[PDB]
C-alpha cells in the first residue's frame, strides 16, 4: 500500500505542513479560525478560508485501477452571536493539487454556480448553515454530499448546537464505494450521520490535496466562526 | 498505556481466542452464527449464543481512577425468511470476566428481567428486533443502549435490511464519557447513529470480556439469524487513533 | 488478516491476561519478576517462572498455507549481586497454547535435555548467561534462537550490562522468514543483533501461546533477577 | 500528539508527495534511483542525487521544550560492477526544511567540509562505502551517525552485500534520546547495529523535511547504484507504538 497520515491534536501559529488561503489563519491558542472572528470572539461577514495539508494524497491508480480507502477525524464550533440569521457553513474537501479557493458565500470557497462540472474535480462533505434555494438546499441546517456541484448528491438534517464542540468523522470505504459522514455533540449527545456511493476514480485525479474550506455570509449579520480544534487523517491505496 | 487489540476479518471452524457459548458456531465458509441455522440456512427458534474473545481487556484502574476508550467494529446479517414475523436479536458487550448467559429471546442472553440490577455489570448495544413492551421497547426495530438492564437508557430507529450485510461502529470516548453507535447498509445507503453519555467505571469491573450475544424468538415462526461475519476491536487504557484504526482494520 | 495484538506498559497484581507459571509474580509497583527475588531485591537460586498472554495467537494457516509476521518489544533487567557467577537468563518464545514450564537451570523452563524434538514446537530467543558446554553454548553470554532444542541455531555476543535495562524488539517477516532479534542499553549506549531464517510453519502449530520464561542457577550463589518492565505485541496473518 | 506518517512501499514516476534533487529519478519499475545508472544497469560516476517526503515534519517544540520519537524503515539496494573500487555511499537524514544537496562524494550531498558546524543542522545516519581519511572514516565500509559533519560521532561495521537488498530500521527515543539504527541482509542472513545519545532540540530546528542522499565517487570505475524499493516514516510529538510500526506502519 500507499499510505499518508497526519494528526494536529492542535495547530501551531507556525504550521508549515498546512496551506492556509483566504482568511484562515491559527491562534496563539491553537485553534483554525477558518474564517474571520475579531478580538472579542465576533465573526465577520464576506469571510473565506481554507486549510489544506501541505502534501499531496494519492486517491487511486491509473495502472492498477485501485482506489484508496481513507478516515478523517476533526473537532469544530460554530459560534453564531445571533443563531437567527446565519451563514454559509463549512466543508471538509479532496480536490486537485493546485486547487485555489472558489467563489465564497453559498459556494463554500468550493464550485463557481449551481451548476454540475466535471472539471471541479471536488468531492466534499458539507456542513451547510444556510438555505440557498439557488442550490435545492433543504429547508434545514443539513450535512451534504457535494461531487462536482454545490447542490448536494444527497443531504440529511443536522441541527447545529450554538458554540458548542462537533466531532466529525468521515470514512470511505474502496471496496463498498461508500462515502459516509457523521457527526456528534458529546455535550448534548445529538448524533447525525449520511451515507451514500461515490465513485471518486471517476470524479477525482489521481493526486489530490485535502483540507478545509468555510464560508461566512455576504449580509451583515449572517455570521458565525468555523473554529477547527483538531484534525487527523489516513489514507490507504493498495497495490 | 494498557491496550488489548484484535481483528478477525474471518472466523475459523477452529478459533481458541474465541469463547463459544449456547448454540454459537462458526461455520466452515467462516461465517459466526450466533444463533441455530439448519443447513439451509433456515434459522431455528428458541435459540441462545455467544461469543467473547478469550482475554480479558482492561476498561478501568482503581488506583488511578482512568478508564478506557475503545472502538470496535463489525459486520453481520441478519436474515429472516418472513419479516413480519422476526426475533429477537443480537448486542456487542462488555461484561464481568466469568459472565455466562443469561435468559434468551427478548434477554438476548444478558439479563434475567426487566428490572434494573447492578450486579449485571453488563453494558451493551443492541440491535433488537422485537417489540418487549414490558421492556419499554419502542414501536420499531432500533439499536438500544443497555447499562445494567434490557430497558434500554436510549434508543433510536433501525430499519433492519432484510438479508444484507450491516457495518457496525461502536466507540467509546473516556474523556468524555460518550458512547456512540453507528449502523450503516451499503446495499441500501441507509445509515442510523446513537450517541449517550454512560459512565463505565460505576457500571463495570474492572476487567472485562466483550463479544456478542444473540436470541431467536420463544415462539415457532418468529426467527431470523444473526451471522457475524468479521469484528475488530481495540482498547486503550492510558497510566484509541480511530481514524487509523478503521483504516487499519 | 487475523490479527492480535497488546501493550502492558507496566503489569498489575491483578493481570489475568497474562497467565503465570512457576515463580513468576508481578510486584505493587507493576514489574513482573519472572524468578524469585526476596524482599531486599536478593535474587534467589533453583528459581523457574515464565508468563504467556493469555490469548492464543494464530501464526499459520493450513488453508491458504500462509505464516503470521509478528513483532514484540519489550524492556527487562538482569541484576546480579555477583557477576562473577550468574545464572541461566531469560527467553521470549512461541510454544503450543497448553504449554506448561519444562526443566529449569540452562533449560530455561523450555526444553527437557540438550537433544533436539520436533515435538517441542517451541521457537524461542534466549539471552543466556551461563556457559553450558553440553548445550554448545559459546564461551561468553549471548543472544540466541532456538528451535525445538536448546541448542542454538544461531548465536551472537551480548555482554550483559548489570543492573541496567534492556531493550529488545524481535521480529519475524513472513515474506523473508527472517526473524531478527535486537537488543539495546539505553545506559551504555551498546547494542546487539542476530538475524536467521526459521521456517515457524513447519515448528510450531497453527496456533500458539507467546510470552517469557527465566530462570536462576541450580548452584548457590548462581543468580541473577529476570525483571520485566513492560512489553508489546503484533502479529498479523494475512489471507 | 502531533504526529506524521507515509508509507511508500514503491515510488512512481509521477510522485508528488516527495522532492526529487540533484540526479534522483524513479523509473518505470518504481525504484528510487538516487545516483545515476545508465540502461544497462551501470552506475556512472560523479552522481549526488536527494529525495525528501514532501511535508514539513515537527521535530521539536520550544514552547513545551518536547522532541519527537520517529521511525523510520527502508529497503535499498547497493550494486558494484567492481566491488573493489566502491564510492560515496548514501544516507537517511534529516535537514532543515528549505535544505538543498550540499558538495558531492564523501561529503554524500549533506556537507561542505570535514568541520563540524551547528549551522547544518543536519542529523544523518550514513551508509558509507568509501574511506575519507580526512573524515576520520575507519577503515572498513560502515554505518555512521552524522551531527552537523561528515566525521561521524559513532560508526560500527557494515559488511556490503554486493547487489543485494538492505532492511533498516532508524529509530529514535525521545525519552532516552537514543538513535539506533540496524540494517540486515534477509539473503545473507546478516546483521549491524549501532546507538548513540543525540539531543535533536539542540541540533535541528522544530521543523525538517526528512528523506535520503547518495554520491557516487569523483573517479571512472569508483561507481554503485544507491537504489530505494520502499520506505516508511513515522513521527509522534507528544504534547509510536514501534512493534505496530514494524508490523505495519
Ligand atoms: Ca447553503
Ligand atoms: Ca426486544
Ligand atoms: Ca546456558
Ligand atoms: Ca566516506
Ligand atoms: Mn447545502
Ligand atoms: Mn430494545
Ligand atoms: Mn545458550
Ligand atoms: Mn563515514
Amino acid at each position: 500500500a500507499e499510505e499518508t497520515s497526519f494528526v494536529f491534536s492542535k495547530f501551531k501559529p507556525l504550521e508549515p505542513n498546512l496551506i492556509l488561503q483566504g482568511d484562515a489563519l491559527v491562534t496563539v491558542a491553537g485553534v483554525l479560525q477558518l474564517t474571520n472572528v475579531d478580538s472579542n470572539g465576533v465573526p465577520e461577514p464576506s469571510s473565506l478560508g481554507r486549510a489544506t495539508y501541505s502534501a499531496p494524497i494519492n486517491i487511486w491508480d491509473s495502472a492498477t485501477g485501485l482506489v484508496a480507502s481513507f478516515a478523517t477525524s476533526f473537532r469544530f464550533t460554530i459560534y453564531a452571536p445571533n443563531i437567527a440569521t446565519i451563514a454559509d457553513g463549512l466543508a471538509f474537501f479532496l480536490a486537485p493539487v493546485a486547487s485555489a479557493p472558489d467563489s465564497g458565500g453559498g459556494f463554500l470557497g468550493l464550485f463557481d454556480s449551481a451548476v454540475g462540472d466535471t472539471t471541479y474535480q471536488t468531492v466534499a462533505v458539507e456542513f451547510d448553515t444556510y438555505e440557498n434555494t439557488v442550490f435545492t438546499d433543504p429547508p434545514y441546517t443539513h450535512i451534504g454530499f457535494d461531487v462536482n456541484s454545490i447542490s448536494s448528491i444527497k443531504t440529511v438534517k443536522w441541527s447545529l448546537a450554538n458554540g458548542e464542540a462537533a466531532k466529525v468523522l468521515i470514512t470511505y470505504n474502496s471496496a463498498v464505494k461508500l462515502l459516509v459522514a457523521s457527526l456528534v455533540y458529546p455535550s448534548s449527545k445529538t448524533s447525525f450521520i449520511l451515507a451514500d456511493i461515490v465513485d471518486l476514480s471517476s470524479v477525482l485525479p489521481e493526486w489530490v490535496r485535502v483540507g478545509f474550506s468555510a464560508a461566512t455570509g455576504a449580509s451583515k449579520g449572517y455570521i458565525e466562526t468555523h473554529d477547527v480544534f483538531s484534525w487527523s487523517f489516513a489514507s490507504k491505496l493498495a497495490g
